[PDB]
């Protein structure tokens, strides 16, 4: 079997995508976060703490003739943002894309974060990290990807993520006409339960590419690029005006700047992030200071190629006996 469904930026500035899932029966449509970082399926529901609940869509088990209450089991969870969400689960039906798993661990939320309630886009996170990380307990569930992979005409899935526009996530195939030239594979660690993998390098424009070791995780539910403190001083010294700013939460730059572009290697490929893409708008409405989508990763304690530099390629998640990460230019 295969599934492909499209991804659209939940704003202007991409600073998520979410993804349309279909959840229960009759189906009931929510719009997720599709997460490579994590590997929890969440969702606001009906058992929501209704001050928390702000224009997202619910899920409603009660209307789900399919739905069972895995009994006992509960969830947790906090990412690098410092968001969080916590709750109970159910198992149902879901779909993407046309892709169907029956019994899959749906995540119901009780509780919410602030900066989830605030953001109407969202209606919950759809994790494709390695279920090592899925956080129900005391009985840890798989991920929509693993309980759908022996069913897949290959173990894959593909993020094609959209600049200021839409993409698409594939499961069981590669479409070989999303992208150009040549598909780089390269080795992924899963000791940490990421879809981590080491760079090659690095280069700042029409700079000479810098031959070094970046190890990193593909992380699409997070925003921006997070690299070495070192690699992200280099780009932003290209940048006129160009700073770290405390105050605000990492470089900024003139609005008026015309940014360079960002080279990652995989293997000997090279994947280009256009200046544009590096381009996170004004700090706040109506400023002339504009964030960066290069940002330190120093205190993460881990680089993240985050969606700044995945939506610059066609990406591979290959989930093989032997995961590993597959880049092409598109
Ligand atoms: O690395 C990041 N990923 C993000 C996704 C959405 C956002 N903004 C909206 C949001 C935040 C938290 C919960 C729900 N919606 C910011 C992000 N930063």
């Amino acid at each position: 079997s295969t599934g492909s469904a499209t991804t659209t930026p939940i704003d202007s500035l991409d600073d998520a995508y979410i993804t349309p899932v279909q959840i229960g029966t009759p189906a009931q449509t929510l719009n997720l976060d599709f997460d490579t970082g994590s590997s929890d399926l969440w969702v606001f529901s009906s058992e929501t703490t209704a001050s928390e609940v702000d224009g997202q869509t619910i899920y409603t088990p009660s209307k789900s003739t399919t739905a069972k209450l895995l009994s006992g089991a509960t969830w947790s969870i906090s990412y690098g943002d410092g968001s969080s969400s916590s709750g109970d689960v159910y198992t149902d039906t879901v779909s993407v894309g046309g892709l169907t798993v029956t019994g899959q661990a749906v995540e119901s939320a009780k509780k919410v974060s602030s900066s989830f309630t605030e953001d109407s886009t969202i209606d919950g996170l759809l994790g494709l990290a390695f279920s090592t990380l899925n956080t129900v307990s005391p009985t840890q569930q798989k991920t929509f990807f693993d309980n759908a992979k022996a069913s897949l005409d290959s173990p894959v899935f593909t993020a094609d993520l959209g600049y200021h526009a839409p993409g698409t996530y594939n499961f069981g195939f590669i479409d070989t006409t999303a992208y150009t030239g040549s598909i780089t594979y390269t080795a992924v660690s899963t000791k940490q339960g990421f879809w981590e993998w080491t760079s090659t390098g690095y280069a700042v424009g029409s700079g000479t590419f810098k031959s070094t070791s970046i190890d990193g995780i593909a992380d699409t539910g997070t925003t921006l690029l997070y690299l070495p403190a070192t690699v992200v001083s280099a780009y932003w010294a290209q940048v006129s005006g160009a700073k770290s700013s405390s105050s605000v939460g990492g470089y900024v730059f003139p609005c008026s700047a015309t940014l360079p572009s960002f080279t990652f290697g995989v293997g000997s490929a090279r994947i280009v992030i256009p200046g544009d893409y590096i381009d996170f708008g004004p700090i706040s409405t109506g400023s002339s200071s504009c964030f960066g989508g290069i940002q330190s990763s120093a205190g993460i304690g881990i680089n993240i190629f985050g969606d700044v530099a995945l939506k610059a390629a066609f990406v591979v998640f290959n989930g093989a006996t032997t995961p590993t990460l597959g880049f092409a230019s598109k």
